[PDB]
């Protein structure tokens, strides 16, 4: 069924809350035993958001290999994503270790450091060229190279140095700066514009390790970004737009990380973004 007609049918019947609960009911349930170990309690922002053991990203150290991060591997689309929580004051060094070890080119940030008057994640990148950050626990240095501030988003160029080997890489930071908590990113236009800027950077391409994507918990807004990207890619790979079931792609993604898409409004917005973005994919 053409999703654009499924859309209008759900809208006219007002059954978004009912579709959403059907997804919640059919969603995979896998163990998260490492996340729940007592040594890892201060590595988790939220008690009810954990990575599954089978898909969790492992840090390359014997001490404690744990970070609240998941590898989402989409086989047919040939895309991978790392979805993670907003880093904590004590996990900022683990976050940049993961970026280094996984060979990511891009970090996509979909939240503000403060929302609704509370801190949603640590200030994990330098705000001034001349004030670089050193992460002593993981032996990394991070420097702001340049910053490009637009109306809906900011792009930053960062330099990541492994202080152990003196190897250096440029990492791109894509910061979507106007998405409300459990809210919807305005209208498909600014969201899709931001997605196409990440794609044009090379950050999502197979010559690079997986993009790192986060919001506060790494499931809501983060889920919307990778669902919309993957559904548009599947329309392209076969150029048969009808052969895309958004609910089935979401359930496939939920085998790798729990809770992706947090509200029935986020589900509806994901549909809008895919339907409007297809009007480019199909040759316009
Ligand atoms: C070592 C390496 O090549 C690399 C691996 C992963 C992420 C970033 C990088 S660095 C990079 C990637 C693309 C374009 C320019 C640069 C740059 O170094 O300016």
């Amino acid at each position: 069924m053409e999703m654009e007609k499924e859309f209008e049918q759900i809208d006219k019947s007002g059954s978004w809350a009912a579709i959403y609960q059907d997804i919640r009911h059919e969603a995979s349930d896998f163990p998260s035993r490492v996340a729940k170990l007592p040594k890892n309690k201060n590595r988790n922002r939220y008690r009810d958001v954990s990575p599954f053991d089978h898909s969790r990203i492992k840090l390359h150290q014997e001490d404690n290999d744990y970070i609240n991060a998941s590898l989402i591997k989409m086989e047919e689309a040939q895309r991978s994503y790392i979805l993670t929580q907003g880093p904590l004051p004590n996990t900022v060094g683990h976050f940049w270790e993961m970026v280094w070890e996984q060979k990511s080119r891009g970090v996509v940030m979909l939240n503000r450091v403060m929302e609704k008057g509370s801190l949603k994640c640590a200030q994990y990148w330098p705000q001034k060229e001349e004030k670089e950050m050193i992460f002593e626990d993981t032996n990394l240095k991070l420097t702001l190279i340049s910053e490009d501030i637009k109306s809906y988003y900011t792009v930053r160029q960062l330099e990541l140095e492994n202080l152990t080997t003196q190897e250096t890489r440029e990492i791109l930071h894509f910061h979507y700066t106007t998405w409300p908590d459990f809210g919807v990113p305005e209208s498909p236009a600014s969201f899709l514009n931001f997605l196409f800027k990440v794609r044009e950077s090379g950050s999502l391409s197979p010559e690079h390790g997986p993009v790192v994507v986060h919001c506060s918990a790494g499931i809501g807004r983060s889920g919307t970004f990778c669902l919309a990207d993957t559904c548009l890619l599947l329309m392209d790979k076969r150029k048969d737009p009808s052969s895309v079931d958004i609910k089935k792609v979401l359930l496939e993604m939920r085998k790798f990380r729990m809770g992706l898409i947090q509200t029935a409004d986020q589900l509806r917005f994901s549909y809008l973004a895919v339907i409007e973005g297809a009007k480019f994919i199909m040759g316009d």
